[PDB]
């Protein structure tokens, strides 16, 4: 059936790091000699609402930093900030760094979360950056500097680092360069914008009903893309782009059903309502499953 | 902020084999210097409507097992069968073995599959051995052999390797001594499992989850006694609770100060009346694969 399926933890696993200062520990990520995590452990409580990082940087030296993997320390020799990280290189270089790239997803994509405390990794689970820039994580304290990623072959790409919950509950973080994902900032203040349905992957639990014969909802028409978006937004759903359209064409062409034909029939689920019929068991359409999970949970 | 978590995999990547025997490859697990997989390797496609296993591996050899780590080939020194397992004894130990132990899980219990294809881990995911003793799993062709276990501080705990698909989409397989979880047999027919029933331990320990992420509008003022709630959970194919199950719930009951009782008669009311078309923690069902255990982990 469809599950929400994380990608093996081992390879990030082998990449995790505690690093302290003073009595504040979080998570780091270690790669070749650089470790990289949240620049607010150099915070104090009362830093927090307002914190000035350059000046409370200036004030730290490589021997204020305790790395450790597992209780075993890494030596700092070099710190600096990159924007709402720290990059701390060490004298070791990890011998478990593997095929690796730091990438900056789009929102509807989806990754895998390895929730780590205190450098040890404590769950792993799939989630979609929502179009407000935010994760519905499952995070507690001690959880800033975990990462998210996805692997494709033996090779790692690096999406997400931890920092932040919101007042909702939703989560917020950066990729790892450092920079936030939405228009957030680290300090102790903020609210994400209303979220909407990601109608990428509404579409690609489309094609799958139909991939496993289900397939009630197709009709005989078709729409243009802006005829489309507009009616999308009147439901709370994302417009499409271009790029979301080429990322469906591999299930438009394993169901012969052209992209804009599949937009026809969503909109008149969209217009009509389900009338309490079922896609794939349910009535609620699923908006966290990709066009990439669905091809690997139907095809592999 | 709660979702179905699995343990991380790390652990049991570095145990994954290939196994190959004739035309049939699958996955194997690669402890110190044994490799445990499904026995049906050894079947041909006609064996498979009735194999006579013992009679079917006696007429192998230890040249016959294909056995990869990687790019390595690891050289098979003896094999036995146990149940429904091949243990291949290997000329080499594997370093990365974790500290484990194999385990029968019961019905209702949660643990992590390890989805593996070609020797090569896939996806990790959470799975509830079910009251009629199938799994709702995501495998494909080539994922025989997966394992599913539990993580205990550094301790990992297998407790399920992969077999079959039902035709109602449903898995089964064995715990790691071989043995099936319920009914089912390794030839190649199509099976029906008893029917399912809900795990209602489990959907109460989500219901305080709901609770304690400030859901709560399916709570009321009422109470139930535990006699009264079974009647009523029996007759809609929820699993009856024991006073175990009950003393199980004590601690996300001190924590949201919800007498177990009266969260019984709220999933009562629920199984009574439906949603209304609310939802719970998201969902629009209520959800039977969060142990209490799980919920406190998290
Ligand atoms: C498992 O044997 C496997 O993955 N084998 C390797 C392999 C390689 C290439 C092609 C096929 C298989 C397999 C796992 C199944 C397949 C699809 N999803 C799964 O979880 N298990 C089986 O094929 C069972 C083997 C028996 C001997 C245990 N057979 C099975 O599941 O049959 C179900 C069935 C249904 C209707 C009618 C007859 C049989
Ligand atoms: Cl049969
Ligand atoms: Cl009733």
């Amino acid at each position: 059936g469809f599950r929400k399926m994380a990608f093996p933890s081992g390879k990030v696993e082998g990449c995790m790091v505690q690093v302290t200062c003073g009595t504040t520990t979080l998570n780091g990520l270690w790669l070749d000699d650089t470790v990289y995590c949240p620049r607010h452990v150099i915070c104090t409580a009362e830093d927090m609402l307002n914190p000035n990082y350059e000046d409370l940087l200036i004030r730290k030296s490589n021997h204020s930093f305790l790395v450790q993997a597992g209780n075993v320390q890494l030596r700092v020799i070099g710190h600096s900030m990159q924007n709402c990280l720290l990059r701390l290189k060490v004298d070791t270089s990890n011998p478990k760094t593997p095929k690796y790239k730091f990438v900056r997803i789009q929102p509807g994509q989806t990754f895998s979360v390895l929730a780590c405390y205190n450098g040890s990794p404590s769950g792993v689970y799939q989630c979609a950056m929502r179009p407000n820039h935010t994760i519905k994580g499952s995070f507690l304290n001690g959880s800033c500097g975990s990462v998210g990623f996805n692997i494709d072959y033996d090779c790692v790409s690096f999406c997400y680092m931890h920092h932040m919950e919101l007042p909702t509950g939703v989560h917020a973080g950066t990729d790892l360069e450092g920079k936030f994902y939405g228009p957030f900032v680290d300090r102790q203040t903020q609210a994400a914008g209303t979220d909407t349905t990601i109608t990428l992957n509404v579409l690609a639990w489309l094609y799958a009903a139909v991939i496993n014969g289900d397939r009630w909802f197709l009709n005989r028409f078709t729409t243009t893309l802006n005829d489309f978006n507009l009616v999308a937004m009147k439901y709370n759903y994302e417009p499409l782009t271009q790029d979301h359209v080429d990322i469906l064409g591999p299930l438009s062409a394993q169901t012969g059903i052209a992209v804009l034909d599949m937009c026809a029939a969503l909109k008149e689920l969209l217009q009509n309502g389900m009338n309490g019929r079922t896609i794939l068991g349910s009535t609620i359409l699923e908006d966290e499953f990709t066009p990439f999970d669905v091809v690997r949970q139907c095809s592999g």
